[PDB]
Formats: structure tokens, sequence, C-alpha cells
């Protein structure tokens, strides 16, 4: 099936799924002098006190970290959006070694992994009904450096050693992801897609300016996970990023001056 291997990867994608080739597909490359300040944009409203979190599952192309969302509980307002945003899951993108893992890129320059907080539109009910609607979802993006560990990450980091394998889930509850937001909200945003398939062009994109540093022994404990299921041949997952996509008839825009 797709993937990220040496014949299934994104340059095939557009065989079973030709909106690969669409108007508005993501990531991109935010071209920093280009992107303009746009002063009507509202201040980033993110709301996650309430959030409970409930399991941490390894689908074979990433690891997630699934909350409840059946309520109005950690919810994503403001900025660019129109309405109310539930978060329902949050995952990451990283490399095979530091220097690249991110998705979009800033001046071409590739960061050691991406973390993606995952809303849907809350006027449409169900994520399902969203991602059939230009503005279903909201995706938080937040680049990782390496340095500094990143204390609110050692939990996740602990538990990846359960789920190793496809298909593996464990129980992850009371994880409170403000614990993994850099200390500035100024963000790029721009009307793009989901960056694995089916590569719905629903998203709007929020991509926060200031990195989170976590630590090398971090981001090697990531790197630890497989794409195979248990009991076959071992396949690290690393490099689960898609390239930068042509930006085509879109606008960058800036919330700083
Ligand atoms: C392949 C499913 S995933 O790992 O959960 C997943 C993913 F890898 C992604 F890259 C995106 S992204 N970058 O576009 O945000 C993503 F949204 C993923 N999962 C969502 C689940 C949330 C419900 C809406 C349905 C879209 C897939
Ligand atoms: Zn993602």
């Amino acid at each position: 099936h797709w993937g990220y291997g040496k014949h299934n990867g994104p340059e095939h994608w557009h065989k079973d799924f030709p909106i690969a080739k669409g108007e508005r597909q993501s990531p991109v490359d935010i071209d920093t002098h280009t992107a303009k300040y746009d002063p009507s944009l509202k201040p980033l409203s993110v709301s996650y006190d309430q959030a409970t979190s409930l399991r941490i599952l390894n689908n074979g192309h990433a690891f997630n970290v699934e909350f409840d969302d059946s309520q109005d509980k950690a919810v994503l307002k403001g900025g660019p959006l129109d309405g109310t945003y539930r978060l329902i899951q949050f995952h990451f993108h990283w490399g095979s070694l530091d220097g690249q893992g991110s998705e979009h890129t800033v001046d071409k320059k590739k960061y050691a992994a991406e973390l993606h907080l995952v809303h849907w539109n809350t006027k449409y009910g169900d994520f399902g009904k969203a991602v059939q609607q230009p503005d279903g979802l909201a995706v938080l993006g937040i680049f990782l450096k390496v340095g500094s560990a990143k204390p609110g990450l050692q939990k996740v980091v602990d538990v990846l050693d359960s789920i190793k394998t496809k298909g593996k889930s464990a129980d992850f509850t009371n994880f409170d992801p403000r614990g993994l937001l850099p200390e500035s909200l100024d963000y790029w945003t721009y009307p793009g897609s989901l960056t694995t398939p089916p590569l719905l062009e629903c998203v709007t994109w929020i991509v926060l300016k200031e990195p989170i540093s976590v630590s090398s022994e971090q981001v090697l404990k990531f790197r630890k996970l497989n794409f195979n299921g248990e009991g076959e041949p071992e396949e690290l997952m690393v490099d689960n990023w898609r390239p930068a996509q042509p930006l085509k008839n879109r606008q960058i825009k800036a919330s700083f001056k």
C-alpha cells in the first residue's frame, strides 16, 4: 500500500490519489521574505486546560496520541479561523537524521521533526464530514529542533517501546499537550491539505514560527519505532514526511510584523 519506502513513497501517491497534484497541497516551503504580515488576523486561542488524552497508537505511518473529542474540551479558535475546532489527536513526522524530518520548511530549512495537532470544525458534526469541506480541519504545526530536552515530551518517549509495531496501542491518559507548545504563538497561515493519503484539501494550516527544542536522545527513540507489524521484518519508522509541494495560487500570511 502507500508509505515512505523505496517503492511506495510520496512520488507514487498520485497514482491512487490524483489530488496529490492539486491546487492546494501540503506541505509547502515558507518563504519568510514573501509572507505578508496581515494586521487583520486575530491572536490564536489555544484552550487545552480540559483536554483528555485516551490512547497512543502506532498506525503504521506515525504514532498518534488520541483525545476524547465527544465534548468541546480542547479547542482551537481565532487567528484565521471562523468558528470552533476541536482537538482529536496529535502526531509527529521525523527523519533518519537531525537535518531532515519536517514537512513544512522555512526558507528551504528542514527541521528534525514536526508536531501536528489536528482539530476538526464542529459545525460539521464529525471529522468524517469535516474532511469533505475546504474549512473542515485546522492543523497546528510545530517544528522540533535538537538541543535541550523537552520535559513535557518525555512521557510520550517512554511509552514508545510499548507500541513498537504497526497496530499496537497503549492506554495514555492524563497527558497535557500544553507541555509541547513553544513560548510564542506567532504563526504563518495558508489553505492546504492533509499531508498523507487521502490528501484531502480540507485544512487551514497554522504553523508556529518558534520551534521547540527536544534532545538527541528523545528523537533517537522516535527512530526505534517500526513501520512493520509484529512478527515481520524490521523496517525502522523514519523519514515519514512528505516534501514541499508547489504553492500555486496561494499566499502565506504572517500574524507578526
Ligand atoms: C495517516 C493518519 S495519521 O497518522 O493519523 C495522520 C497523519 F500522518 C498526518 F500527516 C495528518 S496531517 N499532517 O495532514 O495533519 C493527519 F491529519 C493524520 N490523521 C488525521 C486523523 C484526524 C481525523 C481527521 C482525518 C484525517 C487524518
Ligand atoms: Zn501530520
